[PDB]
């Protein structure tokens, strides 16, 4: 029943490993493998199954496959005119070199937050197979992980997303068939048993939706992975069919999950065996896919199904941390910290960081109580901090340091004097149209994201101009400027 369960998932690590000890189309397959994690697959099942949500408030699948677009055609050709590595180069060379530096935190807390995604959808997964706490598989998890990416010592995405498309399109068929599930073309309108899973938005929450999709389709532009990927190909035109043929991919990844959540929604957990409690009930609704698959499946294939995920999310978390160490070693450390790889000094510094990035990351899995929370905040801060100046740097002329600065404080002071209803903080400045959600926690109805980011572009010309005529003539001598971009 149980510990066949770790059977299961030992026996498909191996083989995702074993093999990869070991035409362009399986370039577009191992773009769309980075997105298509660990949190895609159980958030938006999430999103669907929840009641006041549906389908109109998962705008995720929709954003990310849609940034995928946009980056293609605007980014692409122009950041190669000039020959970047890669995104750390732009700010660089006409930010100095420390800035980008300070430039690069978000995108590391964007990286930790994902890297919870991920714990807290293998800490739910072993927790259903082996019905143990989530406490304790989440630490777990995250323990064999940490040690497996420094212990440890060739096309594995194309291995991991080819198990978990099969994983997902052989248990969906025998779910839907289930006494207990009926028809899934009534449940969409008329609310059998609980609230119809396609979603509405009301006239009051337009603009708040709105500026959700803003802030999800336009924070996955500057990403440090697409960025890589695109620049290194050959051909611009050779970029943009990949970048296509992602987006395309991640929209047919896009579909087994959403047909899993209205499964969960449209059920009669009093006939199955999970009692009488529904999972919305009890606190536990972000276990709909493992639930749906576990319960509601027969045996043998719910022993490869559940197998087959698991083990394919738990090759994803070894990339992502070892990313992030040495992106924190070599980007935010090392540039104008003169040192090499003696006894005491880089590499140690890098192996230090692997095991601040897990605990981090498994402490703030554990805190929070929804993936689609984690794999949402996980688009804003670089969104209102990283995309604002991307922009200035590509297109517009004549931004200085100077410039960088104002628009680094000002978008943060909005954005931190807003609050936050996931993460538990209460708002400094009510913009209005404020409500409370919980008789707690605040939360607002006014795009104050957007603004923050509007706010911060046209302060970063407005006062990186400024400068360029207060260095000229007529207002101040030269030389007592703390840098020299003029
Ligand atoms: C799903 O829920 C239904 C109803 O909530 C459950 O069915 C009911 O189970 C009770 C338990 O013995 C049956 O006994 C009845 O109890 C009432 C209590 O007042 C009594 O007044 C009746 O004379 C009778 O003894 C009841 O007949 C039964 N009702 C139906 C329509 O089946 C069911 O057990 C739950 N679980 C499932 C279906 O897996």
């Amino acid at each position: 029943f149980h510990v066949e369960g770790l059977i299961a998932i030992i026996v498909f690590y191996l083989l995702i490993l074993l093999v990869g000890i070991w035409g362009l189309l399986v370039g577009g397959f191992t773009m769309t493998a980075t997105w298509v994690g660990g949190g895609y697959i159980n958030g938006t099942a999430e999103a669907v199954y929840v009641p006041g949500y549906g389908l109109a408030w998962a705008q995720a699948p929709i954003g990310y496959s849609l940034s995928l677009i946009l980056g293609g055609l605007f980014f692409a050709k122009p950041m190669r005119s000039k020959g970047y590595v890669t995104m750390l180069d732009p700010f660089q060379q006409i930010y100095g070199k420390r800035m980008g530096g300070l430039l690069f935190i978000p995108a590391l807390m964007g990286e930790m937050f994902w890297a919870a995604a991920i714990f807290s959808a293998l800490g739910a997964t072993i927790s259903v197979i082996i019905d143990v706490d989530m406490h304790i598989s989440v630490i777990i998890s995250a323990l064999i992980a940490t040690l497996y990416t420094l212990v440890g010592g060739a096309y594995t995405d194309v291995v991991q997303l080819f198990c978990i498309f099969v994983g997902l399109w052989i248990s969906v068929p025998f779910a839907l068939s289930h006494p207990a599930v009926a028809d899934i073309g009534f449940t969409a309108v008329h609310a059998k048993y609980q609230k119809p899973w396609l979603g509405t938005v009301d006239s009051s929450e337009v603009y708040s939706w709105l500026d959700s999709f803003l802030l999800l389709m336009l924070g996955g532009i500057p990403w440090q992975a697409y960025f890589q990927r695109v620049l290194s190909s050959s051909s611009a035109t050779y970029a943009q069919v990949l970048s296509f043929l992602a987006a395309f991919g991640c929209l047919v990844m896009a579909i087994p999950a959403i047909l899993i959540g209205a499964i969960g929604a449209s059920t009669d957990w009093n006939q199955t065996a999970y009692g009488l409690p529904d999972p919305k009930t009890t606190e536990e609704a972000d276990m709909i896919l493992p639930i749906v698959l576990q319960y509601l499946c027969p045996v043998y294939i719910s022993f490869f199904g559940l197998g087959a995920v698991s083990a394919a999310v738990m090759s994803s978390a070894d990339s992502s941390i070892l990313s992030a160490s040495s992106m924190f070693a070599r980007n935010i450390y090392q540039l104008s910290f003169r040192q090499n790889a003696s006894d005491k000094e880089i590499v140690w510094v890098m192996r230090i960081t692997v095991f601040v990035f897990g605990a981090s990351a498994t402490a703030m899995a554990l805190l929070t109580k929804t993936v689609y929370g984690l794999w949402y905040l996980s688009s804003d801060l670089v969104y209102i901090v990283i995309f604002p100046q991307l922009l200035c740097v590509l297109f517009v002329k004549g931004t200085n340091t100077y410039g960088a600065v104002a628009g680094y404080v000002s978008g943060l002071f909005l954005r931190i004097t807003g609050g936050e209803p996931y993460l538990y903080l209460q708002p400094l400045i009510f913009y209005p149209g404020y409500y409370p959600d919980d008789n707690g926690i605040y939360n607002q109805k006014f795009p104050f994201k957007t603004l923050a980011m509007v706010t911060s572009f046209l302060t970063n010309i407005c006062i990186s101009y400024l400068a360029k005529y207060l260095f000229e003539s007529g207002t101040l001598p030269p030389k007592l400027d703390v840098f020299d971009a003029v």
